[PDB]
């Protein structure tokens, strides 16, 4: 692809409390990363005709990264030219499954997402 | 002042759990608003020579807004040409003071901050 | 009202970026309040037979509280004997509506939620 | 190890934007984990005479865990009989160092903290 410049990086954490769903942790992390920010004008100032033209790169770190369903994670972003990378990281919290809380196994999975908005150089 | 265009809006919540310090709630809200984002390039793309040239407007809503110490709140921002508005809003959580937790009165004060980065037109 | 002991209070913020949907801001605030905590043993130390027996009181401050669909907000909580009280508060962020971002009007609505577990 | 009952688990994220300071990311993560919750009655239902008697276990995942100043991280917690375990994890965000923002190197370090109250 064409070289690009980083504009803003939005970071967030997401948690799968029941276990076995790193995709859920990852999706929630992307949502958390962007939910508290709004981008009314940066895209204009950068020279785009619409926010859907912005380049958005997502970097996720989570346990069992190979189990993350990419399409579901990227669909959290409302617009843009989107890419995702998934790598091992985040954290596992070990603890005996609580049936009353609908736990699937003895792990809570925590993902981190960095959502970067870039402009082509 | 010169008219300006909104680029990004970063929102956060801050809480004074002991009571009597809306300034603390407000300061924590501004910190929360910006802590999870980084701005490596937007300022460049917008035409500034340094991030300290960016216009940063802070809007805070909190109980007892008249008690907020402006200078302390604005010092949370690491750079920029800064302004603050404080208005009544946020929320008060009522509850009997717990001496063991060092409560000052029967209220927890919750502030909201919107930190907007703008560029002059 | 009744005097009950407060155990834990979880606080969160939620935002309706497009305007006219205080319910969305409120629902997101309750989610933000509870999403990053787990209560594996609170129900047991409280002497309850199941988490669904927990007494949970929710306080929300948001612009246009009268427009909040309350049961929708309470549905965010997976368990408990729940009640919600809505009041005017939180914050309105005003600014020109951005049609390209699907804004409904010139306001962003911010809600605060406090979720309290009582005994 | 010992088998103790978990009551509540509070989770948070913290970030060192300038690089080379995993301690800062870790401290901020513990703060983020607890800042938005209050525990007015947990110590009492646990049968303790004061919140300072609460057993608190902290688990942190961050890049360069060996460099974390542990007591500094634990100092974020106002009360309790506290312990911390640090492991490699969280995330490194790589990108060109921005001298104008006082970056130390080309990394941003992100830590995760889980704060558990046990009985
Ligand atoms: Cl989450
Ligand atoms: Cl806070
Ligand atoms: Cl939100
Ligand atoms: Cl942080």
């Amino acid at each position: 692809g064409m070289a690009r410049k980083r504009l803003i990086i939005e970071m967030g954490m997401g948690i799968d409390q029941h276990g076995q769903e790193p995709t859920i942790a990852a999706s929630r992390a992307v949502r958390n990363a962007i939910a508290h920010n709004a981008l009314p004008g940066v895209w204009e100032v950068a020279g785009l005709s619409h926010p859907n033209e912005m380049i958005i790169e997502v970097q996720v770190a989570v346990p069992y990264p190979e189990q993350v369903r990419e399409e579901e994670v990227l669909a959290v972003l409302p617009f843009g030219r989107k890419t995702l990378t998934v790598e091992s990281g985040g954290m596992i919290v070990q603890g005996r499954a609580i049936p009353e809380l609908n736990d699937k196994n003895d792990e809570m999975l925590i993902a981190i997402a960095a959502v970067t908005v870039l402009i082509e150089n």
